[PDB]
């Protein structure tokens, strides 16, 4: 442990990484795109330096907190030929498929590369109940894990370094869909005369629910089973019809529920009438 | 206890009946195809030839039907039977499905309570199930406890769309999250990931909802938007790559790109820097 590193990247996520390295003892030097002042971390011992090459020159142990991967082409292509000896750590939330692309073009040119998938905001770097998805070279990350977990407790997922998007991104998959039907629900509760209070804890305890139904059904995935030995799609879809009925009779935006029924139906399409509404996973692959 | 008609004889229906029998009730049945009555009959049920002596029997009236027009079909021709009857009308259904009967049922002298059963005939007996009831509440607290006989009870309000209501909100949660999880299995599955791989991530974070929802509660019951814990912009960057990742996957994009779209309908409407929460605007507008 060099306790040295540098941060490229100085939002707020990128803010609370360094505030937490200085905390600790590091040595931090600091760059971004805009050139921000980063008095408050200046002030606590921060080096701001005026390139990205003066801050991949800084240390050996990069981290990177961008907005995408694209960003990191475009800062780095310029100065390819001073990556030899650097290990990029990349906690920008991208595909898994940009994550791989990034790493063999950082292998190329000499540099290691380990993804992370930070699943907490930025005032939950420097809590050990905070995790952040790790995938890559295993000996890369088992070198600088020590450093890595000054930031949060690491779940590391594999040696391909597009699984720590792979897991990151499937669970925000989850959480925006959710979400936004909760809204949804929400809108068309309102339009009948309740509250959000009063849905509260009936949008909370579906919610708890759920993962009852993912236990059951999880065996049955993985074999590829989709019997109707306890639901059936047909009656999930007339079930389905009611919630776009109660949405249109409420005057409340169709598009979500839509296009629910729309996977529904076509499943049905496909001949899945009496098999369980699991089988809906066939019209997504 | 005491004595019920049940009209129709779905599964529902029959569960429902089996369970007064056995709980010492006199039950009267009557179906439109006769026979679905027989084990019943053996059981202690009396089965009535027409709609008419079902009415004529009780006070109270479980409607286990499949459909609400199924009620206006039986009970129109007979509306001058009506006054003094309390029906229980279970069919599913939208809220102003259930009013406009409620409204119906009124003006022919009768009173309707409004039932959602959460369970499937199985659980009907048992105390662990709920069936949500609204209506008139003198009404409903007049005939709780024969109902209790079958679920245990939450009553809503007087309202009677509210039983529906909130049966079906719940319902728009359950189908629209648990295919959110199966987009993300494929997605995982074609990456080379298992169920039982994703298992503790997806319930890990269905889990965490709950949270969520209860920070931004008050702020919705106000509605305040502000973006200081998280900005619509930055919403719509994560949906995006959502969407990227789907496409990359070679996955069925429908469910992710009508999320993206909701997104950027709040943009273009001026709501960079607002919560999320904002979008509650647009499934208010349209
Ligand atoms: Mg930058």
């Amino acid at each position: 442990n060099r306790k040295s590193v540098t941060v490229i990247g100085l939002g707020p996520m990128g803010q609370a990484m360094a505030d937490v390295f200085l905390e600790y003892g590091y040595s931090v030097t600091v760059w971004n795109r805009t050139s921000s002042k980063a008095d408050q971390l200046v002030a606590k011992g921060a080096i701001r330096v005026s390139t990205v090459n003066e801050a991949l020159a800084a240390n050996e142990l990069v981290i990177l907190s961008l907005t995408d991967y694209n960003v990191m082409y475009s800062i780095l292509e310029p100065v390819s030929e001073n990556l030899f000896g650097k290990v990029l750590v990349n906690l920008s939330s991208d595909t898994p498929e940009k994550a791989r692309k990034a790493a063999k073009w950082l292998e190329d040119r000499g540099a290691r590369h380990i993804t992370g998938g930070v699943q907490v905001p930025p005032s939950g770097i420097g809590k050990s109940e905070s995790y952040t998805y790790y995938s890559g070279d295993r000996v890369v990350f088992e070198a600088h894990r020590e450093t890595l977990e000054v930031l949060t407790s690491s779940d590391y997922r594999g040696e391909d370094p597009g699984l720590a998007m792979l897991y990151y991104q499937i669970q925000m998959d989850i959480f925006w869909t959710a979400m936004l039907s909760y809204l949804h629900a929400l809108a068309i509760a309102n339009a009948n005369g309740i509250t959000a209070e009063q849905f509260l804890p009936y949008a909370s305890a579906m919610m708890s629910s759920l993962p009852k139904f993912v236990e059951f059904y999880t065996p049955r995935l993985d074999e590829g089973e989709h019997p109707g030995d306890v639901d059936r799609l047909a009656m999930g879809l007339a079930s389905v019809e009611h919630v776009v009925h109660t949405t249109q009779e409420a005057g409340i935006d169709i598009a979500l529920p839509a296009t629910v029924l729309e996977v529904f139906r076509r499943g049905m399409k496909t001949g899945h009438a009496s098999d369980s509404f699991t089988s809906l996973i066939e019209i997504f692959k």
